[PDB]
């Protein structure tokens, strides 16, 4: 299911004359783009009826696990879009199951239990982190779940903190995520594109590099870190009420930020030289991380909790060329306020 066909080649896109790149939206385009974005954001927001279904699934799973394997304090947690304020009604339910009972990390044992109790399309992937995928026919929800993936819970908590800092982040990130789904550039497993978490990091990194910045570098704000419930200091600043309002110095609207996001990644950002690091909040070079030797390093996005891992390693040179075309395609359409055409649903050739 290769998203970017090998026929694209690997050539770098041309450097367009800077005078031919639109510098800012016109007054009419921004006003219409602003209303079109807030109308779409209202459609993208989740509904209460589906929110209670996701909580019913969590409770149903937690009862099934504790009744089948009692005495192990098995708890079910939401993470990803389900826990960072960025999910929609059609989003999957991403679940992290925790227990001190290490035997539960054999996930096909979980797959058998859920299939035995009526779940459908039950597949286990025993893989980076083992995953059980189900489809709940009663609640009409798809669910991916892993066991003791505490890293996913922490960086979900980091994304949620970033979303809580500035009220423009949630609508901006949800609209961009919607764009990644419509263009089908959010499949790092089979399509060769970028993961949902990779895109969120690219959004945060863009917001950190604005002048003035919309978001801070939470990993570097040492004086704003709280003691977690395990007794350890949080790796990132998480004092949300004290962090709120950090981006108020930036006066750009939602419409301008969407325009600048695509403009940044279409023409401004030098993909060949720099690594995007939301951990540092500044640009790093590939050379200072020795990342000029990484295979699939055309796009370097540093994972904040493991600076030795490039989130963009799922994109080869052909996939990156197609990804760069989509970002330039998006920039040209948003520069004219064409939000609907920017989000045209991609369809795979037969
Ligand atoms: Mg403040």
């Amino acid at each position: 299911r290769r998203r970017m066909p090998y026929s694209l080649g690997t050539d770098k896109l041309e450097k367009v004359d800077p005078d031919k790149i639109k510098s800012k939206l016109s007054e009419d385009v921004e006003r219409k783009l602003e209303t079109d974005m807030r109308e779409l954001y209202d459609r993208l927001l989740p509904t209460e009826a589906i929110e209670v279904n996701r909580r019913e699934l969590v409770s149903k799973l937690e009862r099934l696990f504790n009744t089948e394997w009692p005495g192990h304090d098995i708890r079910v947690h939401l993470f990803g879009s389900s826990g960072n304020l960025l999910c929609s009604d059609d989003s999957d339910v991403d679940i992290c199951i925790t227990t001190p009972w290490r035997e539960l990390e054999s996930v096909c044992m979980i797959a058998e239990l859920l299939d035995r109790h009526g779940m459908e399309k039950v597949v286990c992937v025993s893989a980076k982190v083992p995953i059980v995928k189900i489809w709940d026919p009663e609640l009409k929800l798809a669910c991916d779940m892993n066991v003791n993936n505490t890293l996913a819970l922490e960086n979900t908590r980091m994304v949620r903190t970033y979303v809580s800092i500035d009220d423009r982040v949630r609508p901006l990130a949800m609209i961009i995520k919607y764009w990644t789904r419509r263009r089908v550039v959010n499949d790092a497993a089979f399509g060769g594109t970028l993961s949902s978490y990779t895109w969120i990091c690219m959004i945060i990194a863009f917001l950190q590099l604005r002048d003035p910045p919309v978001l801070p570098a939470l990993h570097q704000q040492h004086d704003l870190k709280l003691v977690k419930q395990d007794g350890a200091l949080s790796d990132f600043a998480d004092d949300i009420p004290k962090l709120r309002g950090f981006g108020a110095k930036n006066k750009d609207s939602l419409a301008v930020l969407l325009f600048q996001f695509f403009r940044f990644y279409a023409h401004e950002f030098d993909y060949d030289k720099y690594t995007l690091s939301i951990r540092m909040g500044t640009l790093l070079t590939k050379a200072e991380k020795n990342w000029q030797y990484l295979v699939n390093n055309a796009l370097c996005v540093e994972e904040p909790f493991n600076d030795g891992r490039n989130l963009g390693n799922t994109a080869d040179e052909t996939s990156f060329r197609g990804l760069h075309m989509e970002l330039r395609r998006a920039f040209d359409l948003i520069a004219e306020g064409k939000l609907e055409e920017c989000c045209e649903q991609y369809v795979f050739p037969k």
